[PDB]
């Protein structure tokens, strides 16, 4: 067998059947004779390729396979990899290298010192020392991406390797099973359970690795047993809990003092599947108030090490959530009361308040919709106003890097063809990965894109207000016609300048048979 | 003084007056109180920011200053940095970091292990250990970018540093002059000169560092004195010689065997300002044929080290070209004869041959036009058909990474407001950095963008033919309306489906007062 | 030809004829069939291997070739590489890697991520992608080490590569000449010369790259023409000037304020071949006083970039010193007066003051002796008391890393067989690389080792005094019998407990036919 044939066999035997890519010449020897049972999903720029693959991996809860062109293609994807690192996304990033015979001279398209390029944003990065090593290196990539804590990995392959003879002993790679589905030992788990059972006023905080593990339902049972309020850890990349369940208390503010004040009076705070904590703003004060202790369950040693407070347990989130939910006592405390409905904000016949937009989306979207957020000045309102009952219903760029939601929404929609995906993206954010729209058109992936257009980088104008910072340049983005951009890439486009038009546009979009972009005129901050 | 005030003083004292950026919160403390004497040029995605700055630096022959947002913003620019590395572009890339007090916890927007992120594509990469060090670190960045061999550098700055007190001793940084304008010692230079004077059939090969040094005219005098043919080194990022001068012989093929065959019978080949050589295709054979020896003058130790043949001298290209041109004897050999005019290719009233496009551009454009190339299936024809008399008239992505020409053409046009810039970009390539169009519209930078639209990644379809590679996915890019994309970003748009329409569109574009995009329907390969 | 044969041919054609090594199994395929015209110099630990090679390279002014065993052997040498980086030592460090077929599985002795191991202490670090690339990679290593600024480089070679067929085109590597012997262009050089000619009270500061370039005599002529005092830049790794010449003013103190005070009243300070400056102690104040400006000539862009003050010129030190010395006017100012003789310190019949030791060495050693210093509490006295008339007469660990002088003194003695080498090493320092003594014995390299034994880490006890730091552990090193260690490794050993015994021991040592160690009982601080 060739390296080519052996590698595609390994991929299929490990469950991979789709290549997300933007091709180049170093990749043609890999892509030729592309197997009939594989899909190729083309995107026009590599941030888009990786964002699509990332949404696909996160929603499918399985690794996604990417093929990029040498250093420049890898480099174009490096912002996308920063988000994938923070979301623990299992991405296998392959890039084509020059033929081994011209690497030395640094021919055009040589990826110099290739493994260092995507560092520090990958779990593992490698270029094999010979063609026959390529299948083994691919095996390592697959498992490194897939083992907890999941994350992106990088493999560079000289283009001449694919046609070489494979090692016959590579067949031992095909069916390897590797598990990190582990939980705390019985003795220590019993100690934890008894601490939870004994708490007088426990609280639970959940992060994105709960949703990645599909541990959401177990966390609902855990919260119901403990009679405990549930918050989402700050800067949330995913939604780990039904947002209308009576225990739900919303998104935590991303500040040190704000969080300790919120947790005051809770004697034990159990954090599951989150860093402790992904703060953002400067908000100095106590990490925890006297009387509160914290216990973190994380899949990631790096999270456990850097927490400034609390105990930690490094284990699989699915296995730990299941065990805890089934072992704790049913507390005789009263179940927490559901949060009240959000108020309706006054809305005239002009530009839309974001609150109006989210209320209308919640009114009209299916109960199994999936939302993406890249409209950060409106995040709080979004979290208050969308009833997200099911797992896998929310994605936000985990490293704060824009250009995620537009392509990721296409990958999520590909992963979940029966769940309507609705990406809510600011006018500023929409530009970073605008060319991803073309992939939705070409493959008829029916994502809905809602562009919140207020002409400015509103979150930055707001932060400049906070700093009392005058004379900051570069905060306004006038003069973008998003309907024309959508037309450019073959996506049906609608505009909503008022509420009547928003309702009508959403009705059409929800009925449409392909992707749709709606440009919404929103109020300026 | 504050670190902020001291740093802007250093920048202005070192000749920097423009910031190319896409802002974020870690950057607001740097950007506030933005000085009245500085410009800020906003672009909507960081590959665009860096491409604009790169074109500006290359055309201006001076460093350009960039400000990006943390890891994700840096990462989005990493493909652009791969080109900047290969073109020796003097780019000072700054990125904002989290406040020092939350770096440890890895708050959102912390750039983890920041200096390793842009490696291996930068000459120097650093994060200072204290606020008061920032001006000194900035000084190091400026000089590292600017010293030969020029190249991109990276500086990460925690946002809390800017308001801190500066060291009063930082004033010694402001007026430092650093020179690398050096040439070979007299004794060895005399040996070189006598070898050139004694050659029976010398040839000259020029690379991009000639154009960067504005050594073009000196190289013309050198070639005239030696009576020597002049070629451009392969994979050319710049044009180092007048393309209708009698000594000019064109772009070298990017192959080992092809180059040695071309140089056969030349006893001494003098290469100036190029790697030896930036080959591309696989074309094995002799590096040089018997009877040819090679001497390379390069500004870059890395180029001198990796050449597989020849002697080398590591020195400034401007200083060496001037010295050689003024020291060599006037040979009594006959001056080389100019290459013949290109033939006119037959053209019907339908889709345009690329040869027709280039001939029409050459017929209509001003003699001081500046061209950019990101239409690689047509590169040979472009080099044959455009008379480029002046320095700074041609740019092509130096690492082969697409997404360069569209933004770079805007930066070049900003650098050279009296020279009409015309970017010739394939339909595939146009997408990578499409959002850069917005910057041309907003600042009214009157670049002309000629989109060569044949619906496919033509160079890859061609290479797949060469490999006899069947069943390669992802090679076609149908369904993009470039006029609508231009309208999306506020740029006047025209279409040319035939020659009559091409002439009319170019006439309008050349008369226009702002940027113009022309979508040309070109023949499919 | 094989890769083995081609590589040894390249080495010999490039002037390399000696391998400094400590062997292992990954190296046996390289070392077998060792060529008859090469020497192998064995040392027992890799810090010793590299230190010997470093002294050899520095004294010979040419690259030295090293062969180490995989990661552990490389790692053992990493402190030695820190000194080599700071001294600009041209060292070609090769390390054997596992066979390509087991690199993937990470067999024992695989050097994982090999090129990153010696970073950041090497100029270039690489592992080739195929066996046939090895000669080209070796060529790159040779030139990268040898081009200005010189420094250590690293090449990892899988052991199976050596027996493979070489590329016949590798012959073009054998005779490549690469020059960085460059100086400032005429116009700017004339500006510099006129600034020196116009100075009212110039000063000159010289660093180690002067001695590396053998620019010492040119700097003497320059100083005589300018009538200028000459100092050695702080933390000096080499001696760049005759220490009894009338212009000589000694070693600068390694402090910011101390240096600006020393330079006060000098209008132009010309620094040649040094960083600006290798300060050490904390001594805050002005970098320069009003009225002093600084001009630096350096071979190293990194030095030019980081200087906190002054102009800089990046060029070859040999070429620049020669040009300046021959172009400046003869000033009509009076030549500086020689420094006075050092005083004799009172010495009783007991333990030796260091001043007594240095005076006795100066009284007894040949005029062409070469000294090494790893007795840092006595550095000032050493520099005052040894008349060093000739180039190449002094070495001190350039990064402050102990374990340099003992092995380096053996390499220097190998490089300079007719110049008696005398290493003056503290009792603490002597231990770091003690096993290097064996190489002197085995190869009968007749270095003299003078161990200054006061039982303590005296410089640290002193610095703890400065900090008023109480209760510092680990500062005393009692209970070492250096005569027994010398006997252990086959080196003749003598003891000197008083001056009579010091004179007698030096008389014997200077007459001896092999290496000699003298343990001197020195006064405790
Ligand atoms: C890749 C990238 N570049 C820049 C930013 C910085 N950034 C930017 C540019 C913001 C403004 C986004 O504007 P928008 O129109 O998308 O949304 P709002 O108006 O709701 O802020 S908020 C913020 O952090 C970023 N997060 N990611
Ligand atoms: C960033 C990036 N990604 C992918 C490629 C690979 N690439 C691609 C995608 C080519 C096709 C370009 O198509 P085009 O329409 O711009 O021009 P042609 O039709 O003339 O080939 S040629 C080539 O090397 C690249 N060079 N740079
Ligand atoms: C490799 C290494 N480790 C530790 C040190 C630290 N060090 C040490 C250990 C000193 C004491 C040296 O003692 P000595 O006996 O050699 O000389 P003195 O008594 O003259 O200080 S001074 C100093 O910087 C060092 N420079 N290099
Ligand atoms: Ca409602
Ligand atoms: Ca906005
Ligand atoms: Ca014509
Ligand atoms: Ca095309
Ligand atoms: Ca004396
Ligand atoms: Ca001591
Ligand atoms: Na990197
Ligand atoms: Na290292």
């Amino acid at each position: 067998a060739s390296v080519h044939g052996t590698t595609y066999e390994l991929l299929r035997r490990q469950g991979i059947d789709t290549v997300f890519g933007n091709p180049g010449s170093n990749e043609l020897p890999f892509l030729k004779d592309f197997p009939e049972d594989f899909r190729y999903i083309l995107a026009l720029q590599e941030a888009c390729v990786v964002g699509i693959a990332d949404g696909y991996a996160q929603a499918s809860r399985k690794p996604a396979f990417i093929n990029l062109h040498s250093a420049a293609g890898t480099g174009n994807a490096m912002g996308a990899l920063s988000n994938a690192w923070n979301s623990h996304s299992p991405l296998i990033v392959t890039a084509g290298q020059q033929t081994r015979a011209m690497i030395g001279v640094e021919a055009l398209l040589t990826n110099v010192d290739a493994a260092n390029l995507p560092r520090p944003l990958v779990k593992w990065s490698y270029e094999p020392a010979s063609a026959a090593e390529v299948p083994h290196a691919m095996s390592r990539a697959i498992h490194m991406a897939s083992m907890a804590p999941q994350g992106p990995v990088y493999l560079s392959v000289p283009y001449d390797d694919w046609d070489k003879d494979a090692d016959p002993q590579s067949h031992h790679l095909f069916d390897r099973h590797v598990s990190s589905s582990v939980r705390l030992n019985d003795q220590d788990l019993d100690i934890l359970v008894k601490a939870l059972n004994s708490a007088s006023n426990p609280a639970i905080v959940l992060g994105p690795d709960v949703d990645a593990a599909n541990a959401n339902a177990d966390c609902v049972m855990l919260a119901e047993r403990l009679k405990a309020p549930v918050w989402v850890a700050p800067s949330a990349p995913r939604c780990p809990f039904p947002t209308r369940h009576p225990c739900f208390r919303g998104l935590m503010p991303a500040g040190i003092a704000a969080i300790s004040q919120l947790l005051e009076g809770h004697d034990v705070v159990l954090v599951i599947g989150a860093p402790v904590f992904r703060y953002h703003q400067y908000d100095p004060g106590q990490y925890l108030k006297p009387g509160t202790r914290l216990i973190s369950v994380t899949c990631d040693p790096l999270e456990a090490a850097r927490a400034p407070m609390g105990d930690a347990i490094v284990a699989d989130i699915g296995a730990m959530a299941s065990a805890l939910a089934n072992l704790v006592e049913e507390s005789s405390r009263q179940l927490p009361t559901a949060a009240p409905e959000p108020a309706k904000v006054d809305q005239d016949a002009g530009r839309l308040h974001p609150e109006t937009v989210f209320d209308t989306l919640n009114d009209m979207a299916p109960e199994n919709a999936i939302y993406l957020n890249e409209s950060t000045s409106t995040t709080a309102q979004m979290w208050q106003r969308l009833n997200m009952r099911n797992p896998g219903s929310y994605y936000f760029c985990a490293a704060g890097g824009f250009g995620f939601a537009l392509p990721a929404a296409i990958g999520v929609q590909l992963a979940e063809p029966e769940r309507q995906v609705i990406a809510v993206i600011g006018d500023g954010s929409a530009n970073y990965s605008i060319s991803a729209l073309w992939t939705a058109a070409q493959y008829n992936i029916p994502t809905i894109f809602v562009i919140m257009n207020n002409g400015t980088y509103g979150a930055l104008r707001w932060f400049a207000g906070v700093l009392e910072a005058e004379n900051v340049p570069g905060l306004d983005v006038p003069g973008i016609d998003f309907r024309a951009l959508a037309k450019g890439y073959g996506v049906q486009a609608l505009k909503a300048d008022n509420l009547e038009q928003l309702k009508g546009s959403l009705q059409e979009a929800l009925s449409a048979k392909g992707p749709v972009l709606i440009e919404v005129s929103t109020v300026s901050p």
